[PDB]
């Protein structure tokens, strides 16, 4: 699809059995979830944007859907204010920025 | 032009008659400089990203060009921790995402 950003890119993800709305952040490094189980270890992890820092649990190797697009990463979860899809998962579904 | 996300979507832009390095970001309603002076008056806006909020300067009707497209437009000035290009004018230079 091509999507506009008249409003915010909002997209429906499926994780680990779970629906959800995120954004597709290229701004974000990496992608974020709010609290949610997820299988496997993690360790711990800070990230920072715009605001400071928040600590994060980081889970590697994370089947997700974004929009019926198949992918593997490594998802971070914790006290995000919105779930970000980041650049991690938005290459391997192949989007792109265009002007 | 097309841009992938294997390596962050940093740009040049002019502001000022000088260039800077900013990120094209989707995930970013506004479009927030770190610290710099411009002309005018300002107005004051909160904005909040992953750790918090923070106090930044909005200025209106300013000219900047990002990959030489011209641009006019709302340029928030404050601690943020890089130049982020926002959907306010990534929409003006006609940007969308693909996939
Ligand atoms: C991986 C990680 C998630 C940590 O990356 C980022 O945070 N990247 C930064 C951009 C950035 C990149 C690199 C370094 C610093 C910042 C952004 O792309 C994140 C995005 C996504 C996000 C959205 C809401 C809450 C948290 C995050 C972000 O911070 N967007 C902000 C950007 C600033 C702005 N005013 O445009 C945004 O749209 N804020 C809006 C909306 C809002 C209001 C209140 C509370 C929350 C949101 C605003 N006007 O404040």
């Amino acid at each position: 699809p091509q999507i506009t950003l008249w409003q915010r890119p909002l997209v429906t993800i499926k994780i680990g059995g779970q629906l959800k709305e995120a954004l597709l952040d290229t701004g974000a490094d990496d992608t974020v979830l709010e609290e949610m189980n997820l299988p496997g270890r993690w360790k711990p992890k800070m990230i920072g944007g715009i605001g400071g820092f928040i600590k994060v649990r980081q889970y590697d190797q994370i089947l997700i859907e974004i929009c019926g697009h198949k992918a593997i990463g490594t998802v971070l979860v914790g006290p995000t204010p919105v779930n970000i899809i980041g650049r991690n998962l938005l290459t391997q579904i192949g989007c792109t920025l265009n002007f």
